């Protein structure tokens, strides 16, 4: 039950785990959280292995159309997430 | 390092078993946010132990202005949190 705030710190050190490869500033592209999203959301997030899909998340957080996931855009990641998870009906 | 989805189901329940206390539909107001931001997130969130601090949040959630955190108003309370989690100087 009671986990205090090691599911906030976690994510955000799962993200910096996962997403670990980037340019010169923490670029984080799609690469890298496809690679997160498809070993570790894979049961959550609707079909979270098709690219289809995490191209529409992806383009989800990158409203910036620049290719980069903040852990900021990884926040709203993490939106999708959490509703894959209660609405684990399909978020979509 | 792995967790898997444990941080998103994970997060899900734990709203469940902080903001149990509702109406005749899922309302969970600012009442129970306040209960578990405060013993579960006392340490990432600047001063999330203030009303005033924990007003900005529930209000930045609570678009609707309606005073109803539903689990996807809570999922952009975890954008504030994981925020300030990475962002730890101040999310604000």
């Amino acid at each position: 039950m009671t986990k205090l705030e090691e599911h906030l710190e976690g994510i955000v050190n799962i993200f910096h785990q996962y997403s670990v490869r980037k340019g010169h500033f923490d670029t984080l592209s799609k690469g890298e959280l496809k690679q997160l999203l498809t070993k570790e959301l894979a049961n959550t997030i609707k079909n979270i292995k098709d690219k289809a899909v995490i191209d529409e998340i992806f383009q989800g957080l990158d409203a910036n159309q620049d290719e980069q996931v903040d852990f900021q855009e990884f926040i709203s990641l993490v939106a999708i997430a959490l509703k894959a998870a209660h609405y684990h009906t399909h978020k979509e």
